[PDB]
């Protein structure tokens, strides 16, 4: 689903941190 943006958000590459960043800080604090 999704799409628009997608590309550059939901592609899991080698997202290494932002995986860990998601579970850390996904919030403005």
């Amino acid at each position: 689903t999704g799409h628009r943006m997608a590309w550059d958000m939901m592609m899991n590459w080698s997202p290494t941190a932002a995986l860990v960043v998601a579970q850390l800080l996904r919030i403005p604090q």
